[PDB]
């Protein structure tokens, strides 16, 4: 059973059930059926029974042909074919994962996307990704054009911050609907397995959120004694918790393009529609490759950006050391506040103590902080938050130096599963926390302390 | 008739013919046949005749359905369909240009490419473009991964200097064949029309070089009284001049992927084959989009690179001005080989002159040159090639400054058309010529002279 105590650790990769707008058949390395969704009979003619091998008179030759390329091919298998199976026309989408071949049969609604039509869906959106250098403009434009293409009632862009939280930084919507721009949610809203998954699969599609699921039996794969890993499964079922959530939001369909940098989920477009919605495989695949393209683009953009700040920041420090290694009045040289310490690390106020002289840029607290480093009389550095009249504190020793950051930063069945009810849960994590001290800030204060450890007279 | 005098003016966009590995039908905006290749009957079993309208019984319903969505469309029409006609299965590629509908029939000789397989070609190759942050690692890698994909037996990469000349900066070949790296050709080797084109069309495919062409009739479009524009036409016809060339090279097939920065041809991968070869539409359409991605990835890398040189460069001047303006010894500040003016513009030698005192860093050519501008006694700036013993000369007045570049830089049926033969007619135009003075170099000397216009004492 699934609750708020239990959402942190839920195995959404091996649910043992899909969604009903398709069917699933799992087969082993020799094509023998190991398991099938329970609507196979309802969607198609056959009764896929463990032990059986698929036959032309069940699934068509196109599928068998396809599946064969798979069983004899060597590496990971991915492929599809547009086959008529008796009731309807189908997109049969296969892959192998672990030591299992999945054959997901999703429903087609005509007609064939020309290869060409497919190439300019891709090229149309990609094109929107390469007009801009700013990362914000980039997100803002794609968010827009995605909606034009999909028709989704709402297209959104989320950024993820080092602390694994989330912000909505772009939007294009139906105006009947509330705006989300600026909203903030915690890491806890996307459990490690959702996340680790959004990285693995560029795209997710949820078609009906109040869909009532469809199980695969057996729930457990005889060959391996473990359940089936539907990680790469298209129709893989959605967790119930996130379903209670989207319903509290009044949303019936979902769709997510991923944006990945380093080995990490850096952001993601999440499309919403207020009635059920299905984006056909071929078109998903467009946006699949878009996701590959967008991710690289952002990586280089963001490394260039960061490298810059990193340089102006280091170029500052060095400027300051050369200005002191060559300057007397180390206090006054540290001090034309504009050349000052507070100009090196992002803070709200800072402090330069040495000898019996102080200056509170942007004195008394200094005899209290040195009095809390009384029990660690050999610390040359100090870093904390959540604390006088400031919670963010970073301290270096050579005389000392301090930088400060305050913190004025900024139905259902369960409580917190709501847009504003997640933002409220957020505030708590942040009401006693200043902007944390980047890897960089620890390096700067560090290189600085050393730099001033060179000065002799 | 086409000669070496007639190479640069040849209209290769309006040949009135195509390659024979397919057939072409043109139609006015209402479907009526305006012209067709002289090989339709042979290939297809129709006699597409001006005045006719195509009918299901010759072209299949699939085409007509396509064509109709074109006629009743609004914008630039592009699309295609994999129909079977009487003898063969076909890739039928259509587009509208000017006010005409081209229907090109290219013989299909494979199994269908799954939308999935297609996407992995796209993604495989794209992944290559995104591994590297260096522009040369980039070319080198993709240049390789392309051959693995296509199987072409020689695939090269070309960069294009500002004078629109060429240079093979990467390669991957069948060992039996001579290597090409470092090779250089003139602008003349690619006339502004072929270049205009490669910019318009990501991809060109030459199927057989000694192909003996197939004409379209009438040669001239009655509606317009002009010839048909076959840019954007896939089966368009190759110039004979370039055909003689590839043959003098012992090359039978071709294919090129464009790389475009600014509105300009920045480089392009060219694929060669010592025997006939033919990439299918759909695959070409993977590389089409690849080309789009690759072009962008390159544009941003190069603007970053250049944005950087341009900064280290400017930061230099500024450094230099503050050193001169803030010391009394200018000669000593302006000629310190490290604070050197020689450090500002990329040269082989330089010179500082003011009063009766000079210094030849890295002097006689100067006596002649200050004698040249004797007939122009109100110039404050000078620049030239191809000229004593140094040909590159740039001079600024304040008191004078000079920068120098010597230029030690570095069968058939027609005279020149050959690899080592275009390089021979490349040299004779560059020998007198020193590395030309960049747009950037004229801005640096100018800024400098102005900066020094500043010093009062
Ligand atoms: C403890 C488990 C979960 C909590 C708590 C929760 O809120 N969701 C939990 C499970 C899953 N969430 C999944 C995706 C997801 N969750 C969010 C969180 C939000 N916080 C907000 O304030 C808002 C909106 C105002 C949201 C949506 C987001 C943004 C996402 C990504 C997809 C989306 O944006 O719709 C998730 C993955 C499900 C799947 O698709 O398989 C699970 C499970
Ligand atoms: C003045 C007209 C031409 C001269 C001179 C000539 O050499 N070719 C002329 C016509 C065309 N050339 C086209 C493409 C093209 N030409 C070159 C020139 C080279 N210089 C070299 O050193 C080498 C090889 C070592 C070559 C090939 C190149 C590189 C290219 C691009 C295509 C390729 O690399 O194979 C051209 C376009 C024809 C078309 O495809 O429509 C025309 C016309």
């Amino acid at each position: 059973p699934v609750t708020l105590a239990n959402c942190e650790d839920e195995p959404i990769h091996v649910p043992g059930a899909i969604q009903p707008h398709g069917a699933l058949v799992t087969l082993r390395a020799d094509g023998m059926v190991l398991a099938a969704s329970e609507n196979i009979q309802a969607l198609l003619g056959f009764v896929a029974s463990p032990g059986s091998y698929l036959t032309q008179e069940q699934v068509g030759p196109e599928v068998l042909r396809m599946l064969e390329e798979g069983l004899t091919g060597n590496g990971p298998w991915s492929n599809s074919v547009e086959t008529r199976i008796g009731e309807h026309l189908f997109d049969v989408i296969g892959h192998s994962y672990k030591e299992v071949f999945y054959l997901e049969f999703e429903i087609r609604t005509a007609d064939t996307l020309s290869i060409t039509s497919f190439t300019l869906n891709a090229q149309r959106i990609i094109a929107q990704v390469q007009l801009h250098n700013d990362t914000a403009s980039l997100l803002s434009n794609v968010t827009d054009e995605l909606r034009r293409m999909t028709g989704y009632d709402r297209v959104m862009a989320y950024r993820f911050r080092h602390d694994d939280s989330g912000e909505v930084v772009a939007e294009s919507r139906r105006e009947d609907l509330e705006s989300y721009l600026g909203l903030r949610y915690p890491a806890s809203d996307i459990p490690a397995q959702a996340r680790r998954l959004y990285i693995q699969n560029p795209i997710r599609l949820i078609a009906d959120v109040a869909y009532t699921p469809m199980r695969v039996f057996p729930a457990l794969n005889p060959e391996t004694n473990e359940s089936f890993d539907l990680s790469y499964s298209v129709l893989r079922s959605v967790s119930p918790i996130h379903c209670e959530y989207l319903t509290n939001m009044g949303v019936r369909a979902s769709m997510s393009i991923s944006i990945v940098v380093g080995g990490k989920l850096w952001g993601l477009f999440s499309c919403h529609h207020m009635s059920p919605k299905l984006i056909p495989y071929p078109v998903r695949m467009s946006f699949q490759i878009f996701s590959q393209v967008c991710s690289a683009i952002v990586e280089r953009l963001e490394q260039g950006r960061i490298a810059e700040l990193l340089r102006v920041s280091t170029e500052r420090r060095l400027a300051l050391a050369r200005r002191a290694r060559d300057a007397d009045d180390l206090f006054g040289a540290l001090a034309h506040p504009d050349d000052g310490i507070a100009a090196l690390i992002p803070c709200d106020g800072a402090l330069v103590m040495l000898g019996g002289r102080t200056l509170s840029i942007r004195e008394r607290q200094a005899g209290n902080v040195l009095q809390r480093l009384q029990r660690d009389p050999e610390r040359d550095i100090y870093h904390t938050d959540n604390w006088g009249d400031c919670c963010g504190v970073l301290a270096i020793r050579f005389g000392w130096i301090f930088w400060f950051r305050h913190e004025e930063v900024h139905g259902p069945s369960g409580p917190r599963l709501t847009p504003r009810g997640s933002f409220e849960a957020w505030e708590e994590v942040v009401r006693g926390h200043s902007t944390p001290w980047s890897e960089t800030d620890l390096a700067i204060a560090e290189k600085l302390r050393l730099d001033l450890m060179e000065l002799c007279l």
